């Protein structure tokens, strides 16, 4: 009913999503860039989404073009899968607190495309999640919210109200995001 | 059920009011101030309310008199409709993003009128919204907020987070307003 | 079902608590601190809990140790009738208006104790709630909150916006709490 | 070649737009607001487009509505002209002097929607330029500057690096936008 | 004709670089530094150099030596293929937009090598670009600049007019640089 | 075609200019103020005017009207010399890097004289440079620029964006407004 099927092959990456707005959080992300797996399978999850992102690119410079294409590709997903967005809430608002951390995300499914992403600590502007594979600078997670955003043709304003861990800070807002998102895709009984 | 009809006569102006709080946005709005019509459209739709708005009044000195009057007789419509607030929310709140702008309201159908209006830009308090018609100065948004609680005998908290444009940031108060009323109107199903 | 009895006994107090978190507001507290009494009893209704308690203690050096032992003792209950939480919201957050006053409380039944309290004015720091009985120390009121949290094993956010009054300020918060638990409590129909 | 016809029929506005990229100045322009005809005239003939534009909306609340439906179909237009976008030379970039004020425009085709907006004077944010007819809220500038840019899905930086009239200021940055454009639609040669 | 092969062997790399300035855009890069390849890309390519860059290096001990030889040698061979500069526009200049980022460079071919680099935000002095390779830290950019203008004896202003990631603000240079280069290096036909 | 003679008599001064606009930079250029002299020899020459200038003035009082006066002329050529403007570019602009200095210039042929002059060091307000001959007070630099604009009826725009050598700060001034003319003059292919 609300399912969508997109590929985007960019000269940086290849991009396959399938997406159900009426799912039960069953989730599957391989991007290549695990923190950000880690991320989209959250976002996926707390929306109720069945959600499958495959993803290859060119990680050998960075995860940027990767990231881009995989949210570019994945709001054109929630923007066909939305179709005609005939009696839904269309609003929705999430708070999320991860321990320190509490943010905030409000969506309007409005087909103008806008994003205001306000509060994040500036150190998250040159901070890195490392581990043992591709790392993730937390500089992307604004362009993430904003490719979203751009290609859903939605209005979503992601605040950070406080928080210390980046971490805890970036997933906050995933979540926000995604429980946001599952409020407003759902039916209005009215 | 929770329907009210209101009429306001003063030496200003002429109003009548049918409000259905139980309503599928069934709304006709004519105050001889078109951009209120519009912000009147909005809240009554956004809170699925069924309402009719008629009113006529000193328009040649400007929109004032004809705002206050219509927003005191639509406040006394909401206070009657809910009439002894068994078995309701009571509570309700609601974030809308518009482009740029993000507002909120939160209500309490406590029956003490209250209203705090804050984070509106200053030069909101010399604004004017002008078509072909009747003006709309954005300094009576304080006191539309203000009279429909004072009438109601509601807490109404209205918030501009941030924004820009005097007509998103409006329609977005009206909007969260409206959005809030409709949460904290609905059966309380516990 | 989601119920649980806890008993305290501490050198400064005794506590007996017995919590259903499926209830429709039958509230009885007693610890001796009539004002607290009041929080307590706002926040079972307010959550929609059938909760008891009653409490003595050391009222004699002052209502601190009594407060103290009731909201960990309460906590426990929480904790223990939330049981393994399969199948909840887990998130759950509210606004209260009270007159002046507008408190938020954001809730994850995350199984992890924080909590985070801010906004709340300076002057409540050195603020007394007396009538004709034990007063009530609203610098005890972040106190409560933590204790709350730490023995839940929740995440807690409680944020006051603005106020004045004392007694709006320390009341909106405790129905913000209440609320936000009660939305994070009730069953998730996804 | 390059030419695309829109029609966007909403509930606030009507709008036929018919554009050929390689065009001589051929402009005609009707939307009842006629600052904003007279803006879109400069827009069309700066940048060498053949361009008719018609428009009909609800003026009586203001020009908001259709000034923005004809910037969001005025961008669907020029998105579907400029088609695949090979061989073109992509970026362009503008200067217009106007007395006191100096207006830039930057262009980049992207195919990724973005409008930074920068050096406006703060008092454009509740100017009125107003004659006979519907007036313009000079605060729709950047609206219509992000609305163009959102449907054509090009990135689009205009900035006032100075000035005082805000009628040269507005037609200033209009006339960078058409001439940014130009550079950037016409095919490169290499 | 404006063709010039370039080695420099050093203790620390060793660089190949063949460049015609009347070239297509075809470009091959590989100098161990994948975000280096992508960046010398963008310019050959955004230039409409013909260019092959290879070079290996102590990349062990991180990018400088290699980027820096890199720059050497692309300059060394930018300045052997101008010869003797007859006929040509001499002066260049271009605006990226990149999303958020707007950058500029002009060039004068004076023979006089100069280097002014301004505006770049100072979290680029600590900032790394970090893929699953050699990573890249943003403080090089001003010295591939210098390295390169110092090298062909040229004038050579890069300016970050603002922008927030790091990797959008280093392409939007290099992509400068390159339009700017393409305008200074094509004939003038006075 | 695009030709003036002016001869100018003042008690001041006697000046002959002779003005091709489609010169290939045959300039000969001869003030008695020799520094002057190759400003107004790198204008033609940059403009790619044929452009000669003979000027003799009382440069016993020092060199303001000579200066001011061959400026004026110059200015009435560059007007005559345009005609009816019929098929130009009209707008015009150029980026100058010289060594440290970068300078900025842009015109409108818009037939109202107009002059913005900033971003000039203040100590070029009491700088003099200095030979074996006539001395130039660079304090004037913002007085010719102005002449020119007023009397050729152009909206002339030049900005140091910085620098420090006053020779490399006046220069490149010269030099930008002469490639903005040579822009701006040219046919317009459209
Ligand atoms: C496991 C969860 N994703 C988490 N990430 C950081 N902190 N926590 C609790
Ligand atoms: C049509 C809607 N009422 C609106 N007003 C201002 N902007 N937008 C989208
Ligand atoms: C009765 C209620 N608990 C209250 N306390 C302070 N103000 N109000 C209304
Ligand atoms: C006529 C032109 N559109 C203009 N508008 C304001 N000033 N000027 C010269
Ligand atoms: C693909 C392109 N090189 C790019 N890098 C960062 N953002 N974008 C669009
Ligand atoms: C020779 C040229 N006119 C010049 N003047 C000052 N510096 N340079 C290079
Ligand atoms: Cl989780
Ligand atoms: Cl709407
Ligand atoms: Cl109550
Ligand atoms: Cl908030
Ligand atoms: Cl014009
Ligand atoms: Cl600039
Ligand atoms: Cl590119
Ligand atoms: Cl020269
Ligand atoms: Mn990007
Ligand atoms: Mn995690
Ligand atoms: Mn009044
Ligand atoms: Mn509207
Ligand atoms: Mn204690
Ligand atoms: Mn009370
Ligand atoms: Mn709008
Ligand atoms: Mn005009
Ligand atoms: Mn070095
Ligand atoms: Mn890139
Ligand atoms: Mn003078
Ligand atoms: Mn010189």
């Amino acid at each position: 009913s609300r399912r969508a099927r997109i590929e985007r092959r960019t000269r940086e990456s290849d991009i396959v999503i399938e997406l159900d707005l009426d799912g039960t959080g069953q989730v599957a992300v391989d991007t290549g860039v695990p923190f950000y797996d880690h991320m989209l399978t959250a976002l996926g999850s707390h929306a109720s989404f069945d959600l499958t992102v495959r993803a290859t690119g060119d990680v050998e410079i960075e995860a940027h073009h990767t990231i881009e294409d995989t949210a570019i590709a994945l709001g054109t997903a929630l923007g066909q899968a939305l179709g005609d967005k005939r009696g839904i809430r269309r609003f929705g608002d999430a708070f999320i607190p991860m321990d320190e951390t509490l943010a905030h995300a409000a969506v309007d499914l409005s087909g103008r495309p806008y994003c205001v992403h306000t509060g994040e600590p500036d150190h998250l502007q040159h901070t890195t999640i490392a581990g043992s594979s591709v790392p993730y600078h937390t500089v992307i997670n604004r362009h993430v919210f904003e490719s979203l955003a751009a290609n859903a043709r939605i209005a979503l304003h992601v605040r950070v109200l406080y928080g210390r861990d980046p971490h805890h800070i970036t997933e906050a807002q995933y979540k926000a995001v995604a429980r946001a998102l599952r409020q407003a895709v759902e039916p209005d009984p009215r």
